[PDB]
């Protein structure tokens, strides 16, 4: 069945707050969670739900934008290179499981494509 979601609070990491870090969740998280094709990267794959036995077998890193915006929200990123590495996690690990052509790759394609245009903004 599932693993438990990834962490998205760590009471031992200080945190802090800069304009990069506000950037990512106001602009980047924001933008890609209103694209028409966001729904499947809301929240952790189901493999239960979505009947895929084999998802963690596969994949024993899973990401999803869920998890990126509980992170920024709960200031789990002390770095953004941190969010930045999630979101291409979640973005690999979808052309890993799934193959070349399928809708769920396509949509993470434009998905990605907008990330790269969003992040080439990020702020100094």
């Amino acid at each position: 069945m599932n693993p438990p979601p990834p962490e998205t609070s760590n009471p031992n990491k200080p945190k802090r707050q800069t304009n990069q870090l506000q950037y990512l969740l106001r602009v980047v998280l924001k933008t890609l969670w209103k694209h028409q094709f966001a729904w499947p990267f809301q929240q952790p794959v189901d493999a239960v739900k979505l009947n895929l036995p084999d998802y963690y077998k596969i994949i024993k890193t899973p990401m999803d934008m869920g998890t990126i915006k509980k992170r920024l929200e709960n200031n789990y990123y002390w770095n953004a290179q941190e969010c930045i590495q999630d979101f291409n996690t979640m973005f690999t690990n979808c052309y890993i499981y799934n193959k070349p052509g399928d809708d769920i790759v396509l949509m993470a394609e434009a998905l990605e494509k907008l990330f790269l245009q969003k992040i080439n903004e990020l702020p100094t």
